[PDB]
């Protein structure tokens, strides 16, 4: 219905300022674009399922996400694939993964200071009746 789109029009509207907020933090540049192969060739042969906040922004613009758990599981992709792909104990690995938990955790934050849960609540019962 119209009240079911304004719903979702809020949710992104929502989305894109939270993700606006991570890709102008300094910390988080390694994640705003994707991993270019001419200057990590191995990334596109360890990762199967790229994640950067450029690409959020396309999804969100899309209308791919019903619910901030839906955006949560790609923010959480981000993360998880800096993680696995910085798995040593050299600076450089240490450095990608501090932020890459701090963007998870900036986020998380964020979004359980500024989203009222009932928002969320209505996202979730119009997505699970369609």
């Amino acid at each position: 219905s119209m009240q079911e789109e304004d719903t979702f029009r809020e949710l992104r509207i929502f989305l894109r300022n939270v993700t606006h907020r991570l890709a102008i933090d300094k910390r988080f540049r390694v994640f705003t674009k994707p991993v270019d192969p001419d200057e990590v060739p191995d990334y596109v042969t360890v990762i199967k399922q790229p994640m950067d906040l450029s690409s959020v922004i396309s999804k969100i613009d899309l209308h791919k996400y019903l619910t901030v758990k839906d955006y949560l599981r790609d923010i959480d992709l981000i993360c998880s694939n800096a993680l696995e792909y910085n798995p040593d104990r050299d600076p450089g690995d240490r450095l990608i993964r501090h932020r890459a938990c701090a963007l998870r955790d900036t986020a998380y934050a964020i979004i359980k200071e500024e989203l009222d849960e009932d928002f969320e609540q209505l996202c979730e019962e119009i997505q699970e009746s369609r």
